[PDB]
Protein backbone atom coordinates (compact mmCIF):
# COMPACT_ATOMS: atom_id res chain seq x y z
CA UNK A 1 0.00 0.00 0.00
CA UNK A 2 0.90 3.69 -0.26
CA UNK A 3 2.96 5.53 2.36
CA UNK A 4 0.66 7.44 4.71
CA UNK A 5 1.42 10.55 6.76
CA UNK A 6 -0.59 11.02 9.94
CA UNK A 7 -0.34 14.52 11.34
CA UNK A 8 -1.85 15.51 14.72
CA UNK A 9 -2.52 19.14 15.65
CA UNK A 10 -1.77 18.28 19.29
CA UNK A 11 0.86 15.90 20.63
CA UNK A 12 -1.92 14.22 22.65
CA UNK A 13 -3.46 13.06 19.34
CA UNK A 14 -0.25 11.19 18.44
CA UNK A 15 0.18 9.42 21.79
CA UNK A 16 -2.70 6.93 21.35
CA UNK A 17 -1.59 6.15 17.78
CA UNK A 18 1.92 5.27 18.99
CA UNK A 19 0.49 3.18 21.84
CA UNK A 20 -1.57 1.14 19.35
CA UNK A 21 1.30 0.79 16.86
CA UNK A 22 3.73 -0.18 19.69
CA UNK A 23 6.75 -0.82 17.45
CA UNK A 24 8.12 2.33 15.83
CA UNK A 25 11.27 4.31 15.21
CA UNK A 26 11.84 8.06 15.20
CA UNK A 27 14.07 10.85 13.99
CA UNK A 28 14.60 14.36 15.29
CA UNK A 29 14.37 16.65 12.25
CA UNK A 30 13.16 20.16 11.50
CA UNK A 31 12.99 20.94 15.26
CA UNK A 32 10.32 18.24 15.66
CA UNK A 33 10.04 14.46 15.97
CA UNK A 34 8.91 12.21 13.12
CA UNK A 35 7.86 8.63 13.87
CA UNK A 36 7.89 5.63 11.53
CA UNK A 37 5.72 2.51 11.83
CA UNK A 38 4.23 -0.28 9.72
CA UNK A 39 0.46 -0.83 9.79
CA UNK A 40 -1.67 -3.18 7.59
CA UNK A 41 0.78 -3.16 4.65
CA UNK A 42 1.32 0.62 4.84
CA UNK A 43 4.38 2.46 5.94
CA UNK A 44 3.35 5.32 8.21
CA UNK A 45 5.09 8.55 9.11
CA UNK A 46 3.57 10.39 12.09
CA UNK A 47 4.15 13.74 13.74
CA UNK A 48 2.66 16.42 15.90
CA UNK A 49 2.35 19.44 13.57
CA UNK A 50 3.41 21.99 16.18
CA UNK A 51 1.32 25.16 16.54
CA UNK A 52 0.16 27.44 13.74
CA UNK A 53 0.40 27.92 10.00
CA UNK A 54 4.18 28.05 9.54
CA UNK A 55 4.82 25.06 11.79
CA UNK A 56 2.15 22.93 10.15
CA UNK A 57 3.23 23.92 6.63
CA UNK A 58 6.77 22.85 7.48
CA UNK A 59 5.68 19.55 9.04
CA UNK A 60 3.52 18.60 6.05
CA UNK A 61 6.25 19.59 3.59
CA UNK A 62 8.79 17.43 5.48
CA UNK A 63 6.44 14.46 5.52
CA UNK A 64 5.99 14.63 1.75
CA UNK A 65 9.25 16.07 0.37
CA UNK A 66 11.62 14.25 2.76
CA UNK A 67 9.68 11.18 3.89
CA UNK A 68 7.70 10.47 0.70
CA UNK A 69 4.19 10.44 2.11
CA UNK A 70 1.62 9.75 -0.63
CA UNK A 71 -1.52 10.46 1.44
CA UNK A 72 -1.86 12.74 4.48
CA UNK A 73 -4.44 12.40 7.25
CA UNK A 74 -4.60 15.33 9.69
CA UNK A 75 -6.45 14.99 12.98
CA UNK A 76 -7.12 17.84 15.40
CA UNK A 77 -9.60 20.04 17.20
CA UNK A 78 -11.44 23.22 16.24
CA UNK A 79 -13.71 25.88 17.71
CA UNK A 80 -17.26 25.61 16.35
CA UNK A 81 -18.85 28.67 14.69
CA UNK A 82 -21.94 27.12 13.13
CA UNK A 83 -24.76 27.13 15.77
CA UNK A 84 -25.85 23.66 14.52
CA UNK A 85 -22.63 22.08 15.86
CA UNK A 86 -22.05 20.77 19.38
CA UNK A 87 -18.97 20.06 21.54
CA UNK A 88 -17.41 16.72 20.54
CA UNK A 89 -18.93 16.65 17.03
CA UNK A 90 -16.53 15.26 14.40
CA UNK A 91 -16.20 17.33 11.26
CA UNK A 92 -14.21 16.69 8.08
CA UNK A 93 -13.20 19.80 6.15
CA UNK A 94 -14.53 19.98 2.59
CA UNK A 95 -12.57 23.17 2.00
CA UNK A 96 -10.49 25.64 3.96
CA UNK A 97 -9.39 29.28 3.82
CA UNK A 98 -6.87 31.46 5.65
CA UNK A 99 -8.95 34.20 7.35
CA UNK A 100 -5.80 36.22 8.25
CA UNK A 101 -4.21 36.26 4.78
CA UNK A 102 -5.02 39.84 3.90
CA UNK A 103 -3.91 41.94 0.95
CA UNK A 104 -7.34 43.58 0.77
CA UNK A 105 -5.50 46.95 0.60
CA UNK A 106 -4.95 46.13 -3.11
CA UNK A 107 -8.63 45.36 -3.83
CA UNK A 108 -8.49 41.57 -3.32
CA UNK A 109 -10.99 39.60 -1.27
CA UNK A 110 -9.89 38.44 2.19
CA UNK A 111 -7.92 35.19 2.02
CA UNK A 112 -6.82 35.67 -1.61
CA UNK A 113 -3.32 36.24 -2.95
CA UNK A 114 -2.39 36.23 -6.66
CA UNK A 115 -1.05 32.79 -7.49
CA UNK A 116 -3.55 31.10 -5.16
CA UNK A 117 -7.31 30.84 -4.47
CA UNK A 118 -9.46 31.70 -1.46
CA UNK A 119 -10.40 28.08 -0.72
CA UNK A 120 -8.47 24.84 -0.91
CA UNK A 121 -10.44 21.60 -1.20
CA UNK A 122 -9.60 18.29 0.45
CA UNK A 123 -9.59 14.95 -1.35
CA UNK A 124 -13.02 13.59 -2.31
CA UNK A 125 -11.93 9.93 -2.27
CA UNK A 126 -10.52 10.26 1.26
CA UNK A 127 -13.62 12.08 2.44
CA UNK A 128 -15.81 9.26 1.10
CA UNK A 129 -13.57 6.71 2.78
CA UNK A 130 -14.01 8.60 6.06
CA UNK A 131 -17.79 8.46 5.65
CA UNK A 132 -17.50 4.65 5.16
CA UNK A 133 -15.31 4.35 8.28
CA UNK A 134 -17.72 6.52 10.30
CA UNK A 135 -20.60 4.23 9.25
CA UNK A 136 -18.60 1.07 10.15
CA UNK A 137 -17.57 2.49 13.55
CA UNK A 138 -21.06 3.90 14.29
CA UNK A 139 -19.62 7.42 14.57
CA UNK A 140 -21.48 10.55 13.45
CA UNK A 141 -19.42 12.53 10.89
CA UNK A 142 -20.37 15.91 9.37
CA UNK A 143 -18.89 17.99 6.53
CA UNK A 144 -17.79 21.57 7.17
CA UNK A 145 -15.84 24.58 5.92
CA UNK A 146 -12.81 25.40 8.11
CA UNK A 147 -11.23 28.82 8.52
CA UNK A 148 -7.58 28.75 9.56
CA UNK A 149 -5.44 31.48 11.02
CA UNK A 150 -2.67 32.15 13.51
CA UNK A 151 -4.85 33.67 16.24
CA UNK A 152 -6.68 31.77 18.95
CA UNK A 153 -9.87 33.81 18.67
CA UNK A 154 -11.94 34.66 21.76
CA UNK A 155 -13.79 37.69 20.32
CA UNK A 156 -17.36 36.57 19.49
CA UNK A 157 -17.83 39.39 16.95
CA UNK A 158 -14.66 38.25 15.12
CA UNK A 159 -15.95 34.65 15.03
CA UNK A 160 -19.23 35.88 13.52
CA UNK A 161 -17.36 37.94 10.93
CA UNK A 162 -15.17 35.00 9.85
CA UNK A 163 -18.28 32.83 9.60
CA UNK A 164 -20.01 35.47 7.48
CA UNK A 165 -17.11 36.04 5.07
CA UNK A 166 -16.19 32.39 4.43
CA UNK A 167 -19.37 30.53 5.49
CA UNK A 168 -16.98 28.81 7.94
CA UNK A 169 -18.30 26.14 10.33
CA UNK A 170 -15.24 25.96 12.58
CA UNK A 171 -11.85 27.53 13.08
CA UNK A 172 -8.32 26.41 13.94
CA UNK A 173 -4.64 27.23 13.37
CA UNK A 174 -3.29 24.52 11.02
CA UNK A 175 -5.81 23.11 8.53
CA UNK A 176 -5.68 25.38 5.50
CA UNK A 177 -1.88 25.49 5.47
CA UNK A 178 -1.58 21.71 5.43
CA UNK A 179 -4.32 21.32 2.82
CA UNK A 180 -2.48 23.84 0.61
CA UNK A 181 0.85 21.97 0.93
CA UNK A 182 -0.81 18.67 0.06
CA UNK A 183 -2.63 20.09 -2.96
CA UNK A 184 0.55 21.76 -4.23
CA UNK A 185 2.46 18.47 -3.94
CA UNK A 186 -0.37 16.34 -5.44
CA UNK A 187 -0.95 14.42 -2.21
CA UNK A 188 -4.54 13.58 -1.21
CA UNK A 189 -5.37 15.25 2.13
CA UNK A 190 -8.03 14.51 4.74
CA UNK A 191 -8.71 16.92 7.62
CA UNK A 192 -10.62 15.71 10.69
CA UNK A 193 -11.62 18.07 13.50
CA UNK A 194 -13.41 17.45 16.81
CA UNK A 195 -15.33 20.49 18.08
CA UNK A 196 -13.58 21.62 21.27
CA UNK A 197 -15.55 24.82 21.91
CA UNK A 198 -18.86 26.37 20.81
CA UNK A 199 -19.30 30.03 19.86
CA UNK A 200 -21.26 31.79 22.64
CA UNK A 201 -21.25 28.93 25.18
CA UNK A 202 -19.18 28.97 28.36
CA UNK A 203 -17.38 25.61 28.17
CA UNK A 204 -18.40 23.75 31.39
CA UNK A 205 -16.11 20.74 30.77
CA UNK A 206 -12.45 19.87 31.26
CA UNK A 207 -10.31 20.43 28.15
CA UNK A 208 -7.66 17.83 29.08
CA UNK A 209 -10.30 15.12 29.49
CA UNK A 210 -12.00 16.16 26.23
CA UNK A 211 -8.66 15.99 24.37
CA UNK A 212 -7.81 12.50 25.68
CA UNK A 213 -11.26 11.10 24.83
CA UNK A 214 -11.44 12.78 21.41
CA UNK A 215 -7.86 11.67 20.58
CA UNK A 216 -8.71 8.02 21.33
CA UNK A 217 -11.67 8.17 18.91
CA UNK A 218 -9.68 10.02 16.23
CA UNK A 219 -6.71 7.61 16.51
CA UNK A 220 -8.90 4.58 15.91
CA UNK A 221 -10.71 6.46 13.12
CA UNK A 222 -7.56 7.24 11.11
CA UNK A 223 -6.10 3.75 11.60
CA UNK A 224 -9.35 2.34 10.21
CA UNK A 225 -8.91 4.66 7.20
CA UNK A 226 -5.35 3.33 6.77
CA UNK A 227 -6.64 -0.25 6.84
CA UNK A 228 -8.99 0.51 3.92
CA UNK A 229 -6.40 2.41 1.83
CA UNK B 1 31.15 25.00 -3.15
CA UNK B 2 27.87 24.42 -1.31
CA UNK B 3 24.46 24.42 -3.02
CA UNK B 4 22.84 27.83 -2.55
CA UNK B 5 19.15 28.75 -2.60
CA UNK B 6 18.25 32.26 -3.71
CA UNK B 7 14.68 33.14 -2.81
CA UNK B 8 13.01 36.37 -3.99
CA UNK B 9 9.89 37.76 -2.30
CA UNK B 10 8.78 39.07 -5.72
CA UNK B 11 9.22 37.45 -9.13
CA UNK B 12 10.78 40.75 -10.27
CA UNK B 13 13.70 40.06 -7.90
CA UNK B 14 14.47 36.81 -9.76
CA UNK B 15 14.42 38.30 -13.29
CA UNK B 16 17.74 40.21 -13.01
CA UNK B 17 19.44 37.15 -11.46
CA UNK B 18 18.39 35.00 -14.43
CA UNK B 19 19.54 37.70 -16.87
CA UNK B 20 23.00 37.65 -15.27
CA UNK B 21 23.15 33.84 -15.08
CA UNK B 22 21.99 33.39 -18.74
CA UNK B 23 22.29 29.57 -18.70
CA UNK B 24 19.73 27.94 -16.41
CA UNK B 25 16.85 25.46 -16.40
CA UNK B 26 13.44 25.61 -14.77
CA UNK B 27 10.68 23.29 -13.72
CA UNK B 28 7.24 23.38 -12.18
CA UNK B 29 7.01 21.89 -8.71
CA UNK B 30 4.80 22.57 -5.68
CA UNK B 31 2.61 24.99 -7.73
CA UNK B 32 5.63 27.23 -8.31
CA UNK B 33 8.65 27.57 -10.60
CA UNK B 34 12.13 26.49 -9.51
CA UNK B 35 15.22 27.56 -11.45
CA UNK B 36 18.63 25.83 -11.53
CA UNK B 37 21.98 27.34 -12.52
CA UNK B 38 25.73 26.94 -12.00
CA UNK B 39 27.56 30.07 -10.77
CA UNK B 40 31.22 30.39 -9.58
CA UNK B 41 31.54 26.71 -8.54
CA UNK B 42 28.14 26.70 -6.78
CA UNK B 43 24.96 25.02 -7.83
CA UNK B 44 22.08 27.46 -7.39
CA UNK B 45 18.37 26.88 -6.94
CA UNK B 46 16.22 30.01 -7.35
CA UNK B 47 12.55 30.77 -6.82
CA UNK B 48 10.00 33.44 -6.22
CA UNK B 49 8.59 32.63 -2.75
CA UNK B 50 4.99 33.47 -3.61
CA UNK B 51 3.04 35.64 -1.18
CA UNK B 52 2.79 35.26 2.57
CA UNK B 53 3.88 32.95 5.36
CA UNK B 54 2.51 29.61 4.13
CA UNK B 55 3.76 30.10 0.58
CA UNK B 56 7.22 31.17 1.67
CA UNK B 57 7.50 28.38 4.24
CA UNK B 58 6.63 25.86 1.53
CA UNK B 59 9.09 27.36 -0.98
CA UNK B 60 11.98 27.34 1.48
CA UNK B 61 11.15 23.79 2.63
CA UNK B 62 11.11 22.59 -1.01
CA UNK B 63 14.43 24.28 -1.79
CA UNK B 64 16.07 22.50 1.14
CA UNK B 65 14.24 19.16 1.51
CA UNK B 66 13.66 18.49 -2.21
CA UNK B 67 16.47 20.39 -3.96
CA UNK B 68 19.22 20.09 -1.32
CA UNK B 69 20.01 23.76 -0.68
CA UNK B 70 22.67 24.19 2.04
CA UNK B 71 22.52 28.00 2.37
CA UNK B 72 19.57 30.31 1.65
CA UNK B 73 19.71 33.97 0.66
CA UNK B 74 16.34 35.74 0.64
CA UNK B 75 15.94 39.10 -1.07
CA UNK B 76 12.85 41.30 -0.93
CA UNK B 77 11.27 44.57 0.12
CA UNK B 78 9.76 45.82 3.37
CA UNK B 79 7.87 48.77 4.80
CA UNK B 80 10.05 50.84 7.13
CA UNK B 81 8.96 51.52 10.72
CA UNK B 82 12.25 53.03 11.93
CA UNK B 83 12.17 56.81 11.17
CA UNK B 84 15.92 56.81 10.43
CA UNK B 85 15.42 54.63 7.34
CA UNK B 86 14.91 56.05 3.84
CA UNK B 87 13.33 54.62 0.69
CA UNK B 88 15.67 52.09 -0.98
CA UNK B 89 17.85 51.57 2.12
CA UNK B 90 19.11 48.03 2.54
CA UNK B 91 18.44 46.26 5.80
CA UNK B 92 19.53 42.77 6.80
CA UNK B 93 17.39 41.12 9.45
CA UNK B 94 19.27 40.08 12.61
CA UNK B 95 16.13 38.48 13.99
CA UNK B 96 12.46 38.22 13.05
CA UNK B 97 9.10 37.59 14.70
CA UNK B 98 5.57 36.79 13.51
CA UNK B 99 3.37 39.70 14.71
CA UNK B 100 0.14 37.80 13.89
CA UNK B 101 0.97 34.55 15.72
CA UNK B 102 -1.25 35.09 18.73
CA UNK B 103 -2.13 32.73 21.57
CA UNK B 104 -1.97 35.63 24.06
CA UNK B 105 -5.36 34.40 25.40
CA UNK B 106 -3.33 31.73 27.27
CA UNK B 107 -0.92 34.20 28.90
CA UNK B 108 1.85 34.06 26.27
CA UNK B 109 3.52 37.08 24.71
CA UNK B 110 2.56 37.99 21.14
CA UNK B 111 4.48 35.91 18.60
CA UNK B 112 5.20 33.02 20.99
CA UNK B 113 3.97 29.44 20.79
CA UNK B 114 5.21 26.58 23.01
CA UNK B 115 7.82 24.67 21.04
CA UNK B 116 9.23 27.87 19.53
CA UNK B 117 10.55 31.32 20.52
CA UNK B 118 9.34 34.85 19.83
CA UNK B 119 12.35 35.70 17.65
CA UNK B 120 14.34 33.66 15.16
CA UNK B 121 17.89 34.70 14.31
CA UNK B 122 19.56 34.74 10.92
CA UNK B 123 23.08 33.41 10.36
CA UNK B 124 25.91 35.52 11.81
CA UNK B 125 28.50 34.30 9.28
CA UNK B 126 26.24 35.25 6.34
CA UNK B 127 25.49 38.62 7.93
CA UNK B 128 29.23 39.31 8.27
CA UNK B 129 29.71 38.30 4.64
CA UNK B 130 27.00 40.76 3.64
CA UNK B 131 28.78 43.54 5.52
CA UNK B 132 31.97 42.71 3.57
CA UNK B 133 30.08 42.78 0.25
CA UNK B 134 28.36 46.08 1.15
CA UNK B 135 31.77 47.61 1.95
CA UNK B 136 33.26 46.36 -1.35
CA UNK B 137 30.29 47.70 -3.35
CA UNK B 138 30.24 51.01 -1.39
CA UNK B 139 26.63 50.34 -0.35
CA UNK B 140 25.16 51.31 3.01
CA UNK B 141 23.82 48.26 4.87
CA UNK B 142 21.98 48.43 8.21
CA UNK B 143 20.95 45.74 10.71
CA UNK B 144 17.36 45.52 11.83
CA UNK B 145 14.57 43.57 13.47
CA UNK B 146 11.84 42.50 11.00
CA UNK B 147 8.23 41.77 11.91
CA UNK B 148 6.45 39.37 9.55
CA UNK B 149 2.76 38.64 9.13
CA UNK B 150 0.10 37.84 6.57
CA UNK B 151 -1.47 41.29 6.36
CA UNK B 152 -0.31 44.05 4.08
CA UNK B 153 -0.67 46.79 6.69
CA UNK B 154 -1.82 50.29 5.71
CA UNK B 155 -3.11 51.33 9.17
CA UNK B 156 -0.48 53.71 10.63
CA UNK B 157 -1.61 53.03 14.21
CA UNK B 158 -1.13 49.28 13.64
CA UNK B 159 2.37 49.88 12.23
CA UNK B 160 3.26 51.91 15.33
CA UNK B 161 1.93 49.16 17.58
CA UNK B 162 3.93 46.41 15.83
CA UNK B 163 7.06 48.55 15.96
CA UNK B 164 6.54 49.13 19.68
CA UNK B 165 5.84 45.49 20.61
CA UNK B 166 8.80 43.98 18.75
CA UNK B 167 11.17 46.96 18.44
CA UNK B 168 10.77 46.22 14.72
CA UNK B 169 12.58 48.33 12.11
CA UNK B 170 10.54 47.04 9.15
CA UNK B 171 7.69 44.75 8.23
CA UNK B 172 6.87 42.25 5.48
CA UNK B 173 5.00 38.99 4.74
CA UNK B 174 7.67 36.27 4.30
CA UNK B 175 10.85 36.81 6.36
CA UNK B 176 10.20 35.17 9.71
CA UNK B 177 8.67 32.06 8.15
CA UNK B 178 11.68 31.45 5.91
CA UNK B 179 14.15 32.18 8.71
CA UNK B 180 12.32 29.62 10.88
CA UNK B 181 12.40 26.93 8.18
CA UNK B 182 16.12 27.48 7.62
CA UNK B 183 16.98 27.39 11.31
CA UNK B 184 14.91 24.24 11.81
CA UNK B 185 16.68 22.51 8.90
CA UNK B 186 20.18 23.71 9.94
CA UNK B 187 20.57 25.87 6.86
CA UNK B 188 22.25 29.27 7.26
CA UNK B 189 19.80 32.03 6.24
CA UNK B 190 20.35 35.63 5.14
CA UNK B 191 17.42 38.07 4.80
CA UNK B 192 17.91 41.27 2.80
CA UNK B 193 15.18 43.89 2.48
CA UNK B 194 15.05 47.18 0.57
CA UNK B 195 12.78 49.77 2.19
CA UNK B 196 9.76 50.27 -0.12
CA UNK B 197 7.80 52.70 2.08
CA UNK B 198 8.73 55.09 4.90
CA UNK B 199 7.40 55.66 8.42
CA UNK B 200 4.49 58.12 8.40
CA UNK B 201 4.89 59.14 4.73
CA UNK B 202 2.68 58.56 1.70
CA UNK B 203 4.77 56.91 -1.04
CA UNK B 204 5.25 59.68 -3.66
CA UNK B 205 6.97 57.40 -6.22
CA UNK B 206 6.25 54.56 -8.60
CA UNK B 207 6.47 51.07 -7.08
CA UNK B 208 7.22 49.29 -10.40
CA UNK B 209 10.20 51.57 -11.05
CA UNK B 210 11.40 51.19 -7.45
CA UNK B 211 11.18 47.37 -7.67
CA UNK B 212 13.18 47.18 -10.91
CA UNK B 213 15.94 49.45 -9.61
CA UNK B 214 16.10 47.84 -6.16
CA UNK B 215 16.01 44.31 -7.63
CA UNK B 216 19.01 45.01 -9.87
CA UNK B 217 21.08 46.11 -6.86
CA UNK B 218 19.90 43.24 -4.66
CA UNK B 219 20.57 40.65 -7.41
CA UNK B 220 24.17 41.79 -7.81
CA UNK B 221 24.53 41.91 -4.02
CA UNK B 222 23.52 38.28 -3.46
CA UNK B 223 25.58 37.00 -6.42
CA UNK B 224 28.62 38.75 -4.89
CA UNK B 225 27.84 36.87 -1.65
CA UNK B 226 27.68 33.59 -3.65
CA UNK B 227 31.09 34.35 -5.17
CA UNK B 228 32.60 34.60 -1.65
CA UNK B 229 30.88 31.46 -0.28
Amino acid sequence: GMKIAILGAMSEEITPLLETLKDYTKIEHANNTYYFAKYKDHELVLAYSKIGKVNSTLSASVMIEKFGAQVLLFTGVAGAFNPELEIGDLLYATKLAQYDLDITAFGHPLGFVPGNEIFIKTDEKLNNLALEVAKELNIKLRAGIIATGDEFICDEAKKAKIREIFNADACEMEGASVALVCDALKVPCFILRAMSDKAGEKAEFDFDEFVINSAKISANFVLKMCEKL
